[PDB]
């Protein structure tokens, strides 16, 4: 008996490499003979799981039935393959063989006991994730259906000549990735045929001006809103965060610019305050779900400590190109530091005993450190220098109880990542059969083929990084039903299973005399703070385009001196009669502005002169004292990260440490050749007799300054797999990079991304713990079907098909008029007007017979409306939806909880304002001048983000907040002093904006966590 529940566990793993080496390029055929053997393999793996149910069927509920659903799409099968006639379709159903292993695992099935037994709360949420998805559904079918179609095309009667090869609308370089989308005269856009560039003789391309819709939308058709399927897809890329930008840009030059708010909403509601949401509920339930089941006289040991320090220091500076009089002093500096730890080592031998010698757990590590070493001395051993920084451990405590309980950490995860390479790879067998070798096929880097390209693209998708440019190619290949992959991968992966291992790390860790009374009063805190944003104003206002001398130059100069005297007066008035750190913040920037107004003054002294206008920027601050509310949360966010402070001090060694392994492997190596052909290019000189460009990579690891940028880019994992792919494919020094060069490099970019993603997690639960010490039925049936005749409208739908929604529109008024005024009948009067419902309720049908007895008069025709009244009340006919709220009780006590948590959230907003101010500010000041033409070209900018002037700013800096190609503009910043400023510009905006988003977080979730209990 027990022995039969381990060997049943070898047949499977008989049965996952069985499925791994499936090769789906080549077993199109079964005429191989390896293809031969393991179908045998498989006839048998078969035939011992078919009798095993039978000796179970001697003596189910749960596990037995998902283990007899298996052998019976098995049985069915080898049932159709005898008849040798079939489909290809029940191949795919094996991929659920692996499935058996968590009955087998016994710690694998008390696991995934708690994840469904927790999914039931989660229901909710995905009530809430309805509405989000109707609502913003049905309104972009309404405004943008067949608009992403449009071309600029020929004139009807314009007869082109025969030889030109043009394709009769303007194709771009790239017409899937980006066509040129033009407006109609109907709607506003951002674009118009009249800016189509000249051809590069005869040009037919002024000859391109009638805007009309096309055949096909872009990316090979998978972006557009013709139905409430494609506008799912681009909703759900919108939750994502990823390519979300693309997708307004199409909309904002076809439709109309004031589009943006749109985007903005769909983010704020759904991307942030609904996946958020869906990590409280299963960190709530699941931690409810649980509970209801003289070598030592310390100046030789402070002699040590430097010395190892020192040696590690010195490695960081390897620089490439350098002088190698350099090298030669840095090989000298090795025999000096490793004498010196065998000299540490002879005298511990002798003054304490060897016995005691290998007693102490610490001195073991530190001898096998010079057996290494001076063997070294006297590469794969000069990568070995970088483990001498583990010799730290000995000498502070604070870091030792740390890295103790990080590992007692990784004993409680250890059954969750089982689980999570068991979701990995049954994914990767199911893309292998569907997606398989049917993509671009040189073949791009995102195949489905040979299983380890299939592990690191579902591992890719997971990491939400160009997931979109497979889901593209999958769509295009199969059919658009082949979404449902991708969301099935990224719901169940990031947002159930993600936030299960969040769940199981928080349940782991547990004159002189008057002057001083205007000071008291209350409205000189106040007067001064609308002084502050007058201020705001005329920051705000300043952009590069402003004349020297004109109208508005003189009115930004004149406004300096009234705001720099107003604040000096507020200034004196304080040390008189006072006589705290945030009066020292206002009175340097007093003095930062007083010194600007002399310099002014006098006319190098520019260049002087350009660092005190950054230094202006920072005047928006000041009303953090100002404000009672901005003044407790910041002076709480900064006390808050103490606790976790010892989890930075490893996590900033670890950026160091992969830091220099980075250079040690990667020093040189990222140069390419631009040019035509570049296909017979092996080398520089190659590249200087056919006149290409030999460039550097922007993220490159030339020395610790280069790498510890292309780390923080893999970090925040926005643009990290063009870094993985410029490892792997880095030869030699002078070398033409070569595809796929070197394979085993995925152990250096995947290995940095978990270990990142470990530190980050264990830094956000270390401050939550922290801180945590008939008549209704029949409408709700007649809303359900509204839905439905809403969601099938589409473009070009045919006049049956129109007319008949029309009728229904008449039958839906009516009878909310009738079960308004029967409603009325029992209530009179006075209950029809006390409820709020019925207040929301006789709202919706006011505004529905408003806008169906004015939409008759454009049919009548008797007064040529305005068509623009027509369409608004369309889109508000979504309205009738809400009635569902009131039913829909355990969503509403679910939003409840966060309007307690409102204030808090207010607050962290109101900061979150703050840093696009400032930095807002600061773009326009340092990135203004710089363009984006067909002369210079642009990776991340262009005609729609921008630091032009102050608006242009505030909408880049919401595109970098989310993270969605902020690297590409960070790329565009350093093309032409940006090396040093445009690095620190975007790491302290990076890090500040996600530390102020994760704490908007963590107060949700204590007004949550902290309900469970009370
Ligand atoms: C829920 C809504 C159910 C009704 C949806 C519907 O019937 O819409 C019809 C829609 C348009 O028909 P269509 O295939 O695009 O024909 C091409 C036009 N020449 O047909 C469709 O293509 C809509 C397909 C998407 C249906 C929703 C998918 C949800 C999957 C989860
Ligand atoms: C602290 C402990 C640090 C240990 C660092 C160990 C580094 C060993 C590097 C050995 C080496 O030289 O090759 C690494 C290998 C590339 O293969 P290679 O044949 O050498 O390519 C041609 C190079 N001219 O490619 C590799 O396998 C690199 C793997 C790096 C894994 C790092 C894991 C950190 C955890
Ligand atoms: C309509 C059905 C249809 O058109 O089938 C087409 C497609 C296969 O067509 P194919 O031969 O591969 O390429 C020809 C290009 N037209 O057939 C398909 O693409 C069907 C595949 C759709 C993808 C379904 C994915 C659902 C998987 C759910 C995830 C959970 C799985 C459990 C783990
Ligand atoms: C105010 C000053 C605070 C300075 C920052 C201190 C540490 C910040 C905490 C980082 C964090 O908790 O959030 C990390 C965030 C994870 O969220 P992610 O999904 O990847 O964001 C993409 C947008 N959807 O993703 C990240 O961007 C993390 C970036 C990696 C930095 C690791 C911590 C470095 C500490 C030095
Ligand atoms: C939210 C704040 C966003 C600020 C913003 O985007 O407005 C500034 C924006 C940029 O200015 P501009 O360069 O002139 O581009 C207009 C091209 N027609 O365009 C403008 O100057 C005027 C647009 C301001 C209207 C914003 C109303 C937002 C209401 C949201 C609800
Ligand atoms: C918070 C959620 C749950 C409630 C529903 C939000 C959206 C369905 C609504 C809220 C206000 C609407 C926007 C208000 C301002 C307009 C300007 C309008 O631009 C034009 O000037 C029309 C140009 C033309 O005529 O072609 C385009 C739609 C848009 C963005 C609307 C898009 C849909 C919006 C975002
Ligand atoms: C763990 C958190 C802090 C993220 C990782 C920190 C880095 C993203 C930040 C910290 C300070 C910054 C660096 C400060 C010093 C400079 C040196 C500077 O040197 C060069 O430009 C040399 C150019 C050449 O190779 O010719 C390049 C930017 C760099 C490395 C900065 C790059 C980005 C840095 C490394
Ligand atoms: C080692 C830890 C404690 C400091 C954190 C890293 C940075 C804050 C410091 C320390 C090592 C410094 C680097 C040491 C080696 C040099 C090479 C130096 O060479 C050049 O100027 C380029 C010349 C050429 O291109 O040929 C440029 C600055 C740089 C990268 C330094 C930039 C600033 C660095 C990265
Ligand atoms: C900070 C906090 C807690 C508020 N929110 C997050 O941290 C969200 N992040 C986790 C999910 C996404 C990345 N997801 C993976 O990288 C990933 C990779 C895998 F291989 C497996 C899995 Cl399950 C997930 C985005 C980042
Ligand atoms: C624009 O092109 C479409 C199709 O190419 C045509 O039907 C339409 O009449 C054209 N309009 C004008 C004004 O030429
Ligand atoms: C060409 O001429 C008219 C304009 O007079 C244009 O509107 C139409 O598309 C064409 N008509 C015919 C008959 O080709
Ligand atoms: C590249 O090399 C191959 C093999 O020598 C040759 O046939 C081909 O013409 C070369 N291409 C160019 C552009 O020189
Ligand atoms: C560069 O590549 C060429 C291949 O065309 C090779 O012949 C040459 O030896 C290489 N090395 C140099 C020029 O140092
Ligand atoms: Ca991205
Ligand atoms: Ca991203």
């Amino acid at each position: 008996n027990p022995w039969f529940e381990r060997i049943s566990m070898l047949v499977i793993l008989l049965n996952c490499v069985t499925l791994g080496m499936f090769r789906p390029c080549e077993d199109i055929a079964c005429d191989s003979q390896r293809c031969r053997i393991l179908q045998a393999f498989d006839d048998f793996i078969f035939a011992f799981f078919a009798v095993e149910m039978v000796v179970k069927m001697v003596a189910g509920d749960t596990w037995n039935r998902l283990d007899f659903f298996i052998v019976i799409a098995g049985m069915l099968e080898y049932s159709l393959d005898l008849q040798n006639v079939s489909f290809s379709a029940v191949r795919t159903v094996r991929v659920l063989r692996p499935l058996r292993a968590i009955n087998r695992v016994p710690s694998m099935r008390i696991l995934v006991t708690l994840l469904l037994d927790t999914l039931p709360m989660l229901g909710n949420v995905l009530l809430l994730c309805f509405f989000v998805f109707f609502i913003f559904g049905i309104v972009g079918v309404q405004l943008w259906a067949g608009l992403l179609r449009n071309r600029c095309f020929l004139p009807e009667n314009f007869s082109l000549p025969l030889s030109v090869d043009l394709e009769r609308y303007y194709q771009t370089e790239n017409e899937d990735e980006s066509p040129f989308i033009c407006s109609q005269p109907r709607e506003n856009g951002m674009r118009s045929c009249r800016s189509v560039p000249t051809l590069r003789c005869v040009n037919w391309n002024q000859y391109y001006t009638n805007c009309s819709a096309g055949e096909h939308n872009p990316f090979k058709g998978a972006i557009n809103f013709d139905n409430i399927g494609y506008a799912w897809i681009a909703i759900f890329q919108v939750i994502t965060l990823e390519g979300w930008v693309d997708i307004m840009y199409f909309v904002m030059d076809a439709h109309s610019f004031y589009n943006f708010i749109y985007f903005i909403l769909l983010i704020i509601v759904g991307s942030f305050f609904m996946i958020n949401l869906c990590l409280v509920v299963i960190a709530t339930q699941f931690s409810e779900t649980k509970q209801r089941e003289i070598v030592d006289s310390k100046y030789f040991g402070r002699g040590i400590m430097i010395a190892i320090l020192v040696n590690t220091l010195s490695m960081g500076i390897e620089y490439h190109e350098q002088p190698e009089e350099l090298t030669n002093a840095l090989e000298i500096s090795n025999i000096v530091f490793t004498s010196l730890f065998a000299l540490e080592m002879l005298l511990k031998l002798l003054v304490y005993g060897p016995f005691g010698y290998i007693k102490n757990p610490y001195n073991i590590f530190d001898g096998v450190i010079v057996v290494i070493s001076v063997w070294e001395i006297v590469s794969v051993l000069r990568t070995f220098r970088l483990m001498r920084v583990l010799k730290l451990v000995r000498f502070l405590p604070a870091l030792q109880r740390q890295l103790v309980v990080l590992m007692k950490t990784m004993d409680n995860v250890a059954t969750f990542c089982m689980l999570l390479m068991l979701f990995i790879f049954i994914f990767s067998i199911l893309g292998m059969h569907l997606f398989g070798c049917k993509f671009a096929s040189l073949p791009d880097r995102k195949n489905f083929d040979s299983l380890l390209w299939a592990i690191v693209t579902v591992f890719q998708i997971l990491t939400q990084e160009d997931w979109n440019k497979v889901l593209y190619n999958g769509m295009a290949s199969t059919s658009s039903w082949a979404a449902l992959y991708f969301i099935a991968l990224m719901t169940f992966g990031n947002y159930v299973l993600f936030n299960l291992l969040v769940a199981i790390l928080v349940e782991g860790f547990q004159f002189r005399l008057l002057c001083h009374r205007i000071i008291t009063h209350k409205m000189f805190d106040h007067v001064v703070l609308v002084i502050i944003f007058l201020n705001c104003i005329t920051i705000a206002m300043e952009r590069p385009k402003i004349d020297p001398h004109s109208a508005e130059r003189i009115f930004l100069t004149l406004s300096n001196y009234i705001f720099t005297a107003v604040f000096l007066a507020e200034m004196t008035v304080k040390v008189v009669a006072l006589g705290s750190s945030w009066n020292v913040l206002d009175g340097l920037l007093v003095l930062i502005s007083v010194i600007d107004i002399l310099v002014s003054m006098v006319s190098k002294i520019l260049g002087m002169l350009r660092v005190l206008r950054l230094l202006r920027t920072l005047r928006p601050l000041r009303v953090i004292s100002r404000a009672q509310g901005l003044k407790l949360v910041v002076e709480t966010l900064m006390s808050s990260l103490k606790p976790i402070g010892n989890i930075v001090v490893i996590c900033c060694a670890f950026f160091i440490i992969f830091g220099i392994l980075g250079v040690q492997l990667f020093k040189g190596k990222f140069f390419v050749c631009q040019g035509e052909d570049t296909r017979n290019i092996t080398n520089k000189s190659d590249c200087a007799e056919a006149s290409y460009r030999w460039v550097r990579h922007k993220y490159n690891f030339d020395n610790l300054g280069q790498a510890l940028m292309s780390l923080f880019v893999l970090a925040s994992k926005d643009g990290w797999v063009d870094i993985m792919y410029d490892g792997l494919d880095a030869v030699g020094v002078d070398q033409q990079p070569i595809m796929n060069h070197n394979p085993w490099m995925l152990l250096y970019f995947i290995s940095f991304l978990l270990i990142v993603a470990f530190f980050v997690l264990n830094m956000f639960v270390g401050v939550v713990v922290e801180n945590f010490h008939y008549l209704d039925l029949f409408i709700t049936g007649v809303i359900g079907l509204n839905v439905v005749t809403m969601a099938m409208e589409h473009y070009q739908q045919p006049q049956i098909l129109d007319e008949a929604l029309k009728i229904c529109n008449y039958i839906f008024t009516v009878i909310f008029v009738l079960e308004s005024v029967f409603k009325l009948v029992a209530f009179g009067f006075r209950r029809f007007f006390q409820d709020r419902w019925n207040q929301l309720d006789l709202a919706i049908v006011l505004l529905s017979i408003m806008g169906i007895t004015l939409e008759e008069i454009e049919v009548n025709a008797s007064l040529p409306i305005n068509p623009t009244i027509i369409r608004i009340m369309r889109v508000l006919r979504i309205a009738r939806v809400l009635k569902l709220l009131k039913m829909a009780v355990g969503m509403r006590a679910l939003l409840d909880t966060v309007m307690q948590a409102l204030p808090q959230v207010g607050n962290l907003g109101l900061l979150f304002m703050l840093l696009f101010f400032i930095f807002a500010a600061l773009g326009v000041e340092l990135f203004g001048d710089l363009e984006c033409d067909e002369t210079h070209p642009c990776e991340g900018l262009g005609r729609h983000a921008t630091f032009r002037n102050f608006g242009m700013a505030f909408l880049t800096l919401f595109r970098v907040s989310t993270g969605d190609n902020w690297n590409g503009i960070m790329k565009d910043t350093l093309r032409d002093y940006n090396t040093v400023i445009s690095p620190i510009y975007f790491v302290s905006f990076v890090l500040t904006a996600q530390f102020v988003l994760v704490n908007v977080v963590i107060a949700v979730l204590m007004k949550h966590l902290e309900e469970s209990n009370k």
